[PDB]
């Protein structure tokens, strides 16, 4: 769970 978030988080931005 924690690397889940980790690992997507950077890309959270792609969107905005
Ligand atoms: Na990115």
């Amino acid at each position: 769970f924690a690397a889940a978030a980790g690992l997507x988080a950077p890309q959270x931005p792609a969107p905005f």
